[PDB]
């Protein structure tokens, strides 16, 4: 049901080039919390693609659903505003009030909160409270104005390795957000761990007890149906640099990590791919370069995964960082 791409504003796509053909929904990413306000707010570099992003994008692909996303992994300093955002009823209301009137105002189907990431007890009561309160406005204000109603989702913590998955409030979640964008990947990062190369979002991980299975099997556990999960798929990897370009495979010595690399840019490189199909990801080398990440087998393995276990579907950050739409494709012909 979900077949979902980000479309991140600062990625240098142009929305008229977006390939709405191989998703059933577009994230338009991100809106700007007014930490003064707690309005949800475009900033003016973002006004005129965000107002135009649903009109573009359905003259390609009609029956695609957009929804504007709000936040980013903007770290701990956007985590604390959404924080205190969420501890007050009437903060609450302000986001609540503005998220829905800029999404009606500027043509989007739907809303999409991005906090990175509740992290107390107290935090995950206020996340319930606020999507509660968020469910019973867009309930409201689609009853009160007969225009269909605003769909509800939020991306979220994909394992305990990247926060704690207990902050989250699962029986909340599944009552109040139409589903979830489950963020399984950055397990495990060159930056990291840059002694040793990774899968760094692998499905499995049998030498260790973090991995996109375990995330999932989580969220099933925390209160969240399956049918409400979207498995997240990366369109970048990571890079490390081998001690000895002969010793190549996963979990292979390096003198450190080379930073994240875009899918586009990994397939550039040429030399000697490879799929690890105990973990399920991909992993490419030259010389002493080293890249994990999810080429289109990889893609292919977790699509399939997503598709057996019941869940909504899947949805990919970003979808610029692909090449051609290859990764796009791929997922989109493993689900049907
Ligand atoms: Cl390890
Ligand atoms: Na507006
Ligand atoms: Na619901
Ligand atoms: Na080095």
């Amino acid at each position: 049901a979900i077949k979902g791409g980000y479309w991140y504003s600062g990625s240098g796509l142009a929305v008229s080039d977006i390939n709405p053909s191989h998703f059933t929904h577009l994230f338009c990413a991100f809106a700007d919390l007014d930490p003064n306000t707690n309005k949800l707010t475009i900033s003016s570099s973002n006004a005129a693609a965000f107002s135009t992003f649903t009109q573009t994008v359905r003259a390609k692909n009609p029956s695609v659903k957009t929804l504007l996303s709000i936040g980013g992994g903007g770290g701990r300093a956007l985590a604390a505003v959404f924080a205190n955002m969420a501890s007050q009823a009437s903060r609450r209301k302000s986001f609540i009030d503005s998220s829905i009137q800029l999404a009606r105002r500027n043509n989007f189907h739907g809303l999409d909160l991005d906090w990175e990431y509740p992290s107390s007890d107290i935090d995950k009561t206020n996340f319930a409270s606020l999507i509660r309160e968020w469910r019973a406005a867009v309930a409201t204000e689609s009853s009160t104005s007969g225009t269909p109603a605003l769909l509800l989702s939020a991306a979220v913590g994909g394992s305990d390795q990247i926060t704690p998955l207990k902050y989250y409030p699962g029986e909340a979640i599944a009552n109040n957000l139409d589903w979830v964008n489950v963020m399984t990947y950055d397990l495990y990062t060159s930056d990291s761990y840059p002694t040793l190369t990774q899968p760094p979002a692998p499905l499995f991980y049998p030498r260790g007890i973090f991995s996109a299975d375990e995330g999932i099997t989580k969220w099933i556990q925390s209160g969240v149906p399956e049918s409400k999960l979207a498995l997240g798929l990366p369109f970048y990897g990571f890079k490390w640099r081998l001690s000895d370009p002969n010793n190549h495979g996963l979990f292979a010595p390096a003198t450190q990590g080379l930073g994240a690399v875009k899918y586009k840019d990994i397939v550039n490189t040429g030399g000697q791919v490879e799929f690890d199909s105990t973990y399920v990801t991909n992993y490419r080398f030259k010389g002493t370069d080293w890249y994990g990440y999810d080429d289109t087998q990889s893609i292919s393995a977790k699509v399939a995964y997503a598709k057996q276990r019941g869940l909504f579907g899947y949805f990919a950050w970003h979808i610029e960082q692909d090449s051609n739409w290859a990764l796009s494709e791929t997922a989109s012909r493993a689900w049907g």
